[PDB]
């Protein structure tokens, strides 16, 4: 894999979304992974409907979202099926913006996650209950010294959009959250990589997956 | 800014439209500016519905069009909501092709307009009542010696898609009209720039604006 | 024209489709040509609805498909109007994914077909009733020694997506079929070009055509 990548510079990442204090909004993180593969394969960078997955498939993880989009034969755009944050009536008669064919799980191994992110944006499940995570505003790498790294205690899907290094002891992941641009660094967090925590900071390397699509 | 730009060569300009002798068709000029920012930011070059703005928001200027598209949460494609030239029933249940978030006014200063066109296609309001403008067919730069340059007497929105220079006394703007390809140079006019008329030929530099969009 | 081209490497070819044992499915081959010009001109690589042409226009050749899409003012996506293989109720109230303006017939001359494929994917009509064609799995060039080359006996539209040469006596066309990826070389056939058969192997050079679109 390359020494660094940033899918935001490669036209595969949509704007940061703000879920608010939602009643049911578990599919962000998966939605950006669909957006990434749709952009790479079809030349189209379009936000997809996190709300349609929630309304038509309800908690859940990224693979539950991928499975629903595959079963439905696609997903509507966020513009045609907007976000409310609360579970409402499922509408299936909406235009399709993106379609995927499968999904792949990444093993709990930092090297395998790096390889996957070199290919496309990857959804991951992380622990987010520490106040230090909640209050992260940058400007630098998040060390997560109070994060729980137990894979069993993760609670939130986010999207890895890249990685790189600022020097020894400063390898990182670039992670898109859905908490709006008044969180992190314009809505992103730079999470330390290549630490002595085998499951990764906040268990980031335990639960990676990404959607796949048939092409010519 | 660069010495020249032509957004038609950069994949940000759709075909020239023909408004005919319309009853109500004031939103061309604004529509191409939306198309430009949608292409630049999403990788998609799609004509948008000038008719939907007219039906759902009726005269008006480009900012009235931008304001309506922002308020509606987007605009349909011209293919899904075709042009008739006459005000008809507003249809809001149509797929969304483009969405924008804001708009910016350019000061009445040629340098600020040049900077804006180096960034994206820009809508401008011009005076168009001189027979010389009506009968322009090229093949060269339009000098507009009979044009009125009073900002108060402009009457039509068009779209600046580029600029350049053919030598001293031959600086120009590249302007897309909506009068079909049997006007101008395949529907465009090359309007002299950097003259001694402070508001510009036909007041072109008085009323520039352009739509903006949130990105990753 | 260049010595070789492969539109699959240039972002203009969608996944291979599988028509199955259809009751009515004559528009594949034309559909990929629309997809090609839509990708080249609009930056969008999207499968279009072969089923909508069949439902709304029924046999036929590629020009019948082009004529229907022009008359309808566009064609829906395959995602919004899925394939069944059997003629059913025509639905015209579906979002438009692609629009074209005209079509051009290629003369029965290999050089003119090469020039057309250097410009975009081209639909062609071929004879497909020989068991050797049916059972082609590669891995090399199809010589078609049992193919009928009579233009009057062609029976199926396919799509030329490129051409090249592997040496003297090994010039070829790259042809996308709609028989799924368990036919040919992942759904494609490499048909010998520049033979002593004037109408081409399986009459491939007799009936080329392609759709055209107005642009800026
Ligand atoms: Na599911
Ligand atoms: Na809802
Ligand atoms: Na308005
Ligand atoms: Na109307
Ligand atoms: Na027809
Ligand atoms: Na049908």
């Amino acid at each position: 894999a390359p020494a660094s990548i940033d899918w935001r510079k490669k036209g595969a990442v949509t704007s940061v979304k703000d879920q608010g204090a939602c009643g049911m909004c578990w599919a962000f993180g998966a939605t950006g992974a669909i957006e990434g593969i749709d952009a790479i394969t079809t030349g189209r960078l379009i936000s997809v409907s996190e709300q349609q997955i929630v309304d038509c498939d309800t908690g859940g993880d990224a693979d539950d979202a991928f499975r629903w989009v595959i079963t439905n034969g696609g997903i509507a755009s966020d513009a045609n099926y907007p976000y409310t944050g609360v579970d409402g009536t499922c509408d299936l008669n909406k235009p399709i913006a993106a379609r995927i064919d499968g999904y792949t799980n990444v093993p709990n191994s930092s090297s395998a996650l790096l390889d996957a992110v070199a290919k496309q944006p990857v959804s991951v499940n992380i622990y987010t209950s520490s106040t230090s995570f909640q209050l992260y505003t940058g400007p630098g790498i998040f060390a997560g010294s109070s994060c729980s790294d137990d894979p069993a205690t993760v609670d939130h899907t986010v999207l890895i959009v890249g990685y790189g290094s600022n020097g020894t002891n400063a390898d990182y992941w670039i992670v898109k959250n859905s908490w709006g641009t008044e969180w992190g660094i314009d809505g992103y967090i730079l999470i330390r990589r290549n630490t002595n925590r085998p499951d990764g900071v906040c268990a980031i390397d335990a639960w990676g997956s990404y959607p796949t699509k048939s092409t010519s």
